[PDB]
């Protein structure tokens, strides 16, 4: 559901976050197909990009209002619903907190969790 207008705003941060964490495009494709494992090269990439968009703080606490405001109008109720279930985040470190969030979301509402 991501508009075009994100992808070029995000390009620099996507490239940086991939480089920093060893992330491949194939891993991103895999998450978008609902396949995610607790591998830092992908979990830290998701934290990296959330942080770039100001959607998480230094301990992976989610700014739910900012997150909702980037979703299309017809995804927002369902997104707010799943986030009521899946927040607050918890885990061993920032990457594992986002792994746990992604898992919770994909199990409960699997149109919501898309990774650029
Ligand atoms: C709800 C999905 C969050 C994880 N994906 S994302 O960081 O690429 C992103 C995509 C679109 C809007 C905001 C963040
Ligand atoms: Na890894």
């Amino acid at each position: 559901w991501v508009p075009p207008e994100v992808f070029d705003l995000v390009a620099e941060d996507k490239a940086r976050c991939m480089s920093e964490h060893g992330t491949t495009q194939a891993q991103i494709d895999d998450v978008n197909k609902g396949n995610l494992v607790n591998e830092p090269s992908i979990t830290c990439y998701m934290y990296c990009l959330l942080e770039a968009f100001s959607l998480v703080d230094d301990e992976a606490n989610v700014d739910e209002d900012i997150m909702l405001g980037l979703l299309p109008d017809q995804l927002q109720e369902r997104a707010q619903s799943v986030m009521g279930k899946c927040l607050p985040t918890s885990g061993s470190d920032n990457c594992n907190k986002i792994y746990n969030l992604a898992k919770c979301v994909q199990e409960s509402a699997p149109d919501v969790w898309f990774v650029i």
